[PDB]
């Protein structure tokens, strides 16, 4: 067994991010940037109102003054040079025109006079200062600045940048194409009804396809295999030649006489580990093939037990995804946290307690803070041991008692900022 | 102007959930669950083995046994029964054969003779205890217990929960669908290339479609709409019937003698607000309009400027999508954190400052915690301010300079379990 720190290094010293590509603005959201993106124009491109209100030559101060143009956008004011003694109705965002070097905003100003005679007036009540509520040429983003780099990920935020720059196709690293197949004699379908004897609805493909899908990749479903060495080596031989870049098994790792996943990957490929120092998920097999004439594939033989199958996916897996799709920084959040209530640590292995964490005003210590209550019993079998678990606890091979109020380390494996508030 | 906590409470009261639908197991991922779900049989259903090994009598102890058989799954040893003085073959996950109460890991055996001779004997080396590695019937999930709740967000385990169960058709409470537009005789399409004069690119209608995707709802670009009033009533005439629930306009929100959202959607239903106390962001309306012979949309007349715009989504429409979709907990997480650098607070309203966060190991008061660094100038016109911005800093309306290691409650904007770490 090697301890998991070891089982990661590995696992990150052998996935390699992928080529690039070239996809569309919406498809680039979520995606790793490939590429900087500069500004091929200043924002704003032309001195812009930050009010409704009035241009104005700031010198003339208090007054009443002809409005000599309109300006809101586009060509509007083209050619009005607005000079001292005059002035020009602006809204916001409307284009400064020339001569004007401030806008006095509307609530500091009147109309006068009747709005039927063409000749518009309007009284300013204040004194403003030359660059008043004036956006100058580039001042939010300046031509040629460089507004996104590579390695960064994109958001919101970053669509809205590509946008301004007027880039709608983005060169990103992609995410990687996932194939999942579960294995096992004593598996049926999820849509079973009444199960025979000796048999289980397969909940792993399911559960790990759901896993995927929340990481952004793209799933190819393999299906149940049974426990038969032919059948388990065409099927991986055909998902290494079907163009994906992860292979997820689960179950056939364990030390029964027609467990062949391990000795398949050994055949077909590198095993790194097929051992980890690591409560729940000890049989845990990690592989690198290459696929026929190529390609480089990485396999991931996952334990059959439920809770063992998700924690070794979130553990591992999660960051493989990510560090393929170019993240520079793939590893989970870990925060320290309060325990809400006692736990046995066991006395050789180090566990991965799953948990469900919130923020609370007072963590038990009188200051604010994350704190932890176990999901029960921690049984690889118990798949209700995942339930709501947004974080598993680092807890050490110590074999005491760790009180309540005592502080762990808990890496965060469900979006944070979906955490339902105390 | 109304408080922020006001609008939010105004927005609640008027938000409601969406009727259930029925939809498919790879669909309700991510969705909240609108019925109950209980196990239709135990898991395991038959006594199952945790090792690959040998199902024994526990009373014979350690000995030389005949195996009278081999249980991996279905209907192996149906019919057989281990006596005192024989032991069965048993790998993890087979059923236990009726007689035998308790299974010897494998490395605690050793076979004994000539594999050639038909008949199999192996020694036991250890004394067992009644029931060791065996899991009972239902002792992982009991037959007609509660698996999932009313109120439950699907995740991956939930999945694997959903699949034990054999549930592939699941009650649930759906995402809203969203209409956007922007509007703007100034604004053109993000392809642009040279930007003729008072032209911007629209960055809005792709920055709030790409937050929209980010929250799993379905979209409707309704485009850029220009400031004619008669042109923005048929749209939004034409958005409220369509069948959305919610409406995102940006712009047209200010006091321009153009602006009409305020007015139409005052004219089309019941505007609850339209001036909110915040920095940015304070020309914000909310309206409940009534779909002609129906249903109820809810319309945000977002600001126009990108970060207004950006800040008013996360802070009220995020919520909102939420409360629509069945959360029982749509609140934002909101922590406690200690600023890397000094800010000055606005005098009259409190600020929503953009922020990139991370957790440290000593947050500078020798504990752990987050951190907050400021992304910059937060003018209302900057999205580079919205750039890699995790968090919005609450700032009070104070106006004093809040020095570097102060604490402050910031409100988490992207997901927790994506934060780069420190
Ligand atoms: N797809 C699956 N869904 C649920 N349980 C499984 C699955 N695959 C294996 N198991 C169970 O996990 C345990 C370990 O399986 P294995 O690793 O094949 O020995 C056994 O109890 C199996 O029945
Ligand atoms: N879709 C958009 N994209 C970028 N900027 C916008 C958009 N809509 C409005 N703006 C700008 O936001 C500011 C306020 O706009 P409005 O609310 O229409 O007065 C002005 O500077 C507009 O040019
Ligand atoms: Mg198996
Ligand atoms: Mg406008």
């Amino acid at each position: 067994m090697i301890p998991t720190e070891e089982a990661l290094r590995i696992v990150f010293g052998v996935s390699k991010r992928l080529p690039p590509v070239i996809v569309s603005l919406y498809e680039a959201l979520g995606k790793v940037l490939a590429e900087d993106i500069r500004a091929p124009d200043p924002l704003p491109p032309y001195p812009a109102s930050v009010k409704d209100g009035y241009a104005v030559v700031a010198s003339d101060g208090p007054g009443e003054y002809p409005v000599i143009t309109e300006s809101r956008a586009g060509n509007d004011g083209l050619g009005v040079t607005v000079t001292p003694g005059t002035v020009a109705y602006v809204t916001t965002g409307g284009p400064i025109p020339d001569g004007a070097d401030a806008v006095v905003q509307v609530e500091d100003t009147k109309v006068i006079g009747d709005v039927s005679t063409e000749s518009k007036r309007v009284k300013i009540l204040i004194q403003t200062k030359k660059g008043t509520d004036i956006r100058r040429v580039g001042c939010d983003i300046e031509k040629d600045a460089t507004v996104l780099t590579t390695g960064e990920r994109i958001g919101a935020s970053e669509i809205g940048l590509l946008a301004t720059a007027g880039v709608t196709m983005v060169k990103v690293y992609p995410m990687p194409i996932v194939a999942i197949l579960s294995t096992g004699d004593e598996l049926v379908e999820p849509t079973a009804g009444t199960l025979g004897r000796g048999q289980i609805r397969d909940s792993n493909r399911a559960m790990l396809v759901a896993a995927v899908m929340q990481q952004q990749c793209k799933v190819v479903d393999l299906g149940i295999v049974r426990d038969d060495r032919k059948e388990l080596e065409k099927v991986l031989d055909e998902a290494v030649s079907s163009g994906v870049d992860i292979i997820l098994t689960s179950g056939g790792v364990s030390m029964g006489d027609r467990d062949f996943v391990k000795p398949l990957l050994e055949e077909k490929g590198k095993v790194y580990f097929s051992k980890v120092l690591m409560k729940p998920g000890k049989p845990l097999t990690f592989a690198e093939i290459r696929a026929k004439p190529g390609k480089t594939v990485l396999a991931f033989g996952l334990p059959g037990n439920p809770v063992s199958c998700l924690v070794c996916f979130n553990i591992f897996v999660v960051p493989t995804i990510r560090q393929l799709a170019g993240w520079t920084s793939p590893h989970p959040l870990r925060v320290r946290l309060r325990l809400q209530e006692p736990i046995k640590s066991d006395p050789i292995r180090p566990e991965f307690h799953r948990a469900i964490i919130k923020w609370k005003d007072n963590d038990g210590s009188g200051t604010p803070g994350f704190v932890a209550e176990s999901t029960g019993h921690q049984m690889s079998s118990r798949l209700l041991s995942m339930r709501s678990a947004n974080a598993l606890l680092e807890l050490p091979a110590t074999g005491n008692v760790l009180s309540a109020g005592s502080s762990v380390s808990a890496i965060i494996v469900s979006d944070i900022s979906a955490f339902s508030i105390d």
